[PDB]
């Protein structure tokens, strides 16, 4: 139980706003699909994580990289943990450390593509 399936879609919705990491991990999987019929360059979507605090920026610097940069600034120190930008019928996974969490804090996670974070936040806790 170390890993989550998450299908971002032509709504504009990831299907989870909490995401639970069951702190017998050592390491997380979140493996993104995209269940629509929208292209990556009208609604694609990204599954990026970071702290609270730096989520805004993370989103505001991912809008002004562009989409051939996956609306993510590269080499972004914010981001602990983030998959590629998908459109529809694509699939991406990213794996990432435990030890990059703490309980007791709720982490984001969340889209970068512009305007998506509107619905497409929610947050990540070990526990
Ligand atoms: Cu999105």
């Amino acid at each position: 139980e170390c890993s989550v399936d998450i299908q971002g879609n032509d709504q504009m919705q990831f299907n989870t706003n909490a995401i639970t990491v069951d702190k017998s991990c050592k390491q997380f999987t979140v493996n993104l699909s995209h269940p629509g019929n929208l292209p990556k360059n009208v609604m694609g979507h990204n599954w990026v994580l970071s702290t609270a605090a730096d989520m805004q920026g993370v989103v505001t610097d991912g809008m002004a990289s562009g989409l051939d940069k996956d609306f993510l600034k590269p080499d972004d120190s914010r981001v602990i943990a983030h998959t590629k930008l998908i459109g529809s019928g694509e699939k991406d996974s990213v794996t990432f450390d435990v030890s990059k969490l703490k309980e007791g804090e709720q982490f984001m996670a969340f889209c970068t593509f512009p305007g998506h974070s509107a619905l497409m936040k929610g947050t990540l806790t070990l526990k």
